[PDB]
């Protein structure tokens, strides 16, 4: 697949323009890979795919994977939480629901927003990403 030069400049116009997109999603999941924090997008992802799920028990067993590879000391990469938002979480994992982790999941999303985000907007990637092609005639 690829994208049309509209779809990318549309990224460029809001963070949420950018996350609706499948194609902007793993072109931004590409910068974040260059700058060691592709951990972000990925478990903000795996929130969103949680929330899919209607049955408590695999609930349960989808949300102990998400905490085990994105928020435990057992990750290989723990995404950054406050004390608080981590005693939350810990609470909320006891019966698991489909918002176990909220409060996680949008501090991560304003820290890809405010981080790493505008910073994709300078990368050369988007940059070069944005340019049109040549109109031969
Ligand atoms: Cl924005
Ligand atoms: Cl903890
Ligand atoms: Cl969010
Ligand atoms: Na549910």
């Amino acid at each position: 697949s690829q994208p049309t030069l509209e779809e990318i400049r549309s990224w460029g116009k809001s963070f949420d323009k950018l996350m609706k997109s499948t194609a902007g999603r793993k072109v931004f999941q590409n910068f974040l890979r260059s700058e060691f924090s592709e951990e972000n997008i990925l478990f903000w992802l795996a929130c969103e795919d949680l929330k899919k799920e209607n049955s408590p028990e695999l609930v349960e067993e989808k949300a102990r994977l998400i905490y085990e590879d994105y928020i435990s000391i057992l990750s290989p990469r723990e995404v950054s939480l406050d004390s608080r938002v981590r005693e939350i979480v810990n609470r909320n994992m006891i019966e698991p629901t489909t918002h176990t982790f909220d409060e996680a999941q949008i501090q991560i999303y304003t820290l890809m927003h405010r981080d790493s985000y505008p910073r994709f907007l300078n990368s050369q990637k988007f940059k070069t990403l944005s340019r049109p092609a040549a109109k031969l005639n």
